[PDB]
């Protein structure tokens, strides 16, 4: 019925950027436009995370993929459309497409975590809320490494 945890990707500096917020009613689909962190960046690394903490290392890793072929351009210029789609079949599709060329890549994640363990991740997130927000402020926008 609901996404029991926030679902997102890692932005510059190991920052958790949520696309599907905790308690979102399923089916659900969200999209954010992302960019490159450094000049002439040839591609982006999509790292799929679950959890509430501000830094991805403290959340759970679900999968990875790279979208390469990004032409040389300055930082913050390329447009990378990243969509998270949760279906009613227990299939999570994460797609990243380069808006300039149409070049894309994707990962499929299925549901095959305990209720208490889910309850702990949200407990831990509000306990570490301040420390997490400090690291976020210090290290962060919509930039992808
Ligand atoms: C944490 C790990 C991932 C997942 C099993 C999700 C993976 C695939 C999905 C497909 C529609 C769902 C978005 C799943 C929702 C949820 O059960 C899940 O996010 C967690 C909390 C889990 O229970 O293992």
């Amino acid at each position: 019925d609901v996404a029991p945890l926030s679902l997102g990707l890692e932005t510059a500096g190991g920052v958790m950027t949520a696309l599907i917020k905790r308690n979102s009613t399923i089916p659900t689909k969200q999209t954010q436009i992302f960019t490159t962190y450094s000049d002439n960046q040839p591609g982006v690394l999509i790292q799929v995370y679950e959890g509430e903490r501000a830094m991805t290392k403290d959340n759970n890793l679900l999968g990875r993929f790279e979208l390469s072929g990004i032409p040389p351009a300055p930082r913050g210029v390329p447009q990378i459309e990243v969509t998270f789609d949760i279906d009613a079949n227990g299939i999570l599709n994460v797609t990243a497409t380069d808006k300039s060329t149409g070049k894309a890549n994707k990962i499929t994640i299925t549901n095959d975590l305990s209720k208490e363990e889910i309850e702990r991740m949200v407990q831990e997130a509000e306990k570490y809320k301040a420390e997490d927000e400090v690291q976020r402020e210090r290290v962060s926008k919509n930039a992808l490494e």
